[PDB]
Order: structure tokens, then C-alpha cells, then sequence
DNA sequence: AGTAACCAATAAATGGTATTTAAAATGCAAATTATCAGGCGTACCCTCTTTGCGAATTCGCGGCAGCGG
């Protein structure tokens, strides 16, 4: 609190990171490690524009 | 334009028994580079809200249930 922010603003970062992170380890049968799940998640992000 | 198979002889006829030759080639296990795979962190503020809508008008049957003398 010595910060000065509001709890909110910090929470929500740890929060995405570890869903996230969760979302890339399990949720597949055959395991892409992260790496290559950002580098698909940006190419789906290109594709669409 | 000349008979011999006489008895020695000659080594050539083989395909078989091996310790060699070292050169090669052929494999073998290191060093040594690339690249992949994990972990951490992010400070304006954000606070039950999304769902399933229906393994979808079945039907017939059974029976284990709650209310009731």
C-alpha cells in the first residue's frame, strides 16, 4: 500500500498472467510449450486484420 | 624316308592346411557449436455473471419414494 495504488490495478496483472500461463500449459492434449502459443496467438491476431 | 611304349624323368598340374603383411577403410566416442524450453514480472482503475437455452412435445413400465388413515 506504501505505493499508494489501488489493489484492483495490481491484482489484475498477476491475475491474466497466471489464467493465462494455466491456459497454455493444460487445455491440449499434446503439449505446445508457451513460446510457440504466443507466436500462433499473434499469427491468428494478423490473419483476422 | 621312319617304326615304339620301353622306364626314368621332369617339374607343372592342382586345391588344399596357416603366421604374416600394414594399409586402408570402417566403424567407434568425444568437443563444440546452435536453439529450444522455462521462469519471472508488469502499479489509473476495473468486483456473483457468465450460462445451458433442449444428449429437446416418445412412450410404456416399474418402483422407490412422500403424505395419510
Amino acid at each position: 500500500y506504501r505505493r499508494g495504488y489501488k489493489f484492483s490495478t495490481y491484482a489484475t496483472w498477476w491475475i491474466r498472467q497466471a489464467i493465462t500461463r494455466s491456459i497454455a500449459d493444460q487445455a491440449r492434449t499434446i503439449r505446445i510449450p508457451v513460446h510457440m502459443i504466443e507466436t500462433i496467438n499473434k499469427l491468428n491476431r494478423i490473419s483476422r486484420q
